[PDB]
């Protein structure tokens, strides 16, 4: 139950280098050339970025480089990009079929670019209307940082009920996505002239409006 | 994933769960080099099985590993709260290369199971007139909070332009997420349909939409 030692955190702006260290003992990190490094985005499977102390697998940029000096392994990430913001784990085989893991280093990429959300409002789908439902979805994507507020309107009035908004999650483009959904009945949908989704990000507001279709 | 694991497995306190890890004759079926790792999310993983069946010091005998042909299995018997985690399998191959499974989210049920409500929205008029044909597949009201989403163009898997949000717990204590497929109007208009397949607790639901003559 013995952890390799890693600093809990480390940070750099885009284009900077960060080095993170992985301290063992002579019977693990010092005792052989079996040091691995893993990159993991929160809620994602890890990726192997270094094995055998220094070797990069296919598809890992030469920006990632691994080294070892006595009982300490080091990973250097040069030319920091948004995608490098993640948890980094080291591991070493020891004696006795043991695999040791470090506690993980959270690498923060400081000063990532602010981005306003792309907002798309979807009226109810023909299929859910046939199933006596008229849920609307407001898709909020491509935003940074990962905090928004949503209000809905029925015609010009605030909608106080039937609103859910998902916790924004970081997507493959390193920007946040969330959905807000309004669970209306077909009657509520058809009785109003429009519904609107208002999205606030960094004190800037985007509203979209949909209306019962004429098709 | 190079090795195939089920995305999810579940049971209540005291139940058993068996999770599979399938490869080829040249990795899983080729030698006794299957390892299992347990990760509590945002914490260091832990080796819990090596050489198919071997438990590291201080891993309890609730955990057993076996292998038949090209499929290894981890059994966790008498599930306790702390067994709630992601489980990864690995196997060496021919080049003494190391192969990884996709990971299995094992939930110890803290509430009743609930199948997702899935709604597939075709492109809105506003986004179409702005030369985007993003589809959104809304997935709500599910427990456990683990889901996998595949998209089809006609009957062909599509990988590019798929984004799925990390399931978040909503006000009714159940999970919600959305997958969005960022099509171009040409992609959308030139195919007979697109489908969203949602897998939860080993059961899959499909929704299909096709272009219309009016939005
Ligand atoms: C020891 C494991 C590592 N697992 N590795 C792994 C798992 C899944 C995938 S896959 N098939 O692409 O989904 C790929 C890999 N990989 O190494 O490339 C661990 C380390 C750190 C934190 C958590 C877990």
């Amino acid at each position: 139950q013995s952890a390799l030692t890693q600093p809990p955190s480390a940070s750099g702006s885009p284009g900077q280098s960060v080095t993170i260290s992985c301290t063992g003992t002579s019977s693990d990190v010092g005792g052989s050339d079996s040091v691995s490094w893993y990159q993991q985005h929160p809620g994602k499977a890890p990726k192997l970025i270094i094995y055998e102390v220094s070797q990069r697998p296919s598809g890992v940029p030469n920006r990632f480089s691994g080294s070892k000096s006595g009982n300490t392994a080091s990973l250097t990430v040069s030319g920091l990009q948004a995608e490098d913001d993640a948890d980094y784990y080291c591991s070493s085989y020891g004696g006795d079929n043991n695999l040791f893991f470090g506690g993980g280093t959270k690498v923060t990429v400081l000063g990532q670019p602010k981005a306003a959300p792309s907002v798309t409002l979807f009226p109810p789908s023909s299929e859910e209307l046939q199933a006596n439902k008229a849920t609307l979805v407001c898709l909020i994507s491509d935003f940074y940082p990962g905090a928004v507020t949503v209000a809905w309107k029925a015609d010009s009035s605030p909608v106080k009920a039937g609103v859910e908004t998902t916790t924004p999650s970081k997507q493959s483009n390193n920007k946040y996505a969330a959905s807000s959904y309004l669970s209306l009945t077909p009657e509520q949908w058809k009785s109003h002239r429009s519904y609107s989704c208002q999205v606030t990000h960094e004190g800037s507001t985007v509203e979209k409006t949909v209306a019962p279709t004429e098709c």
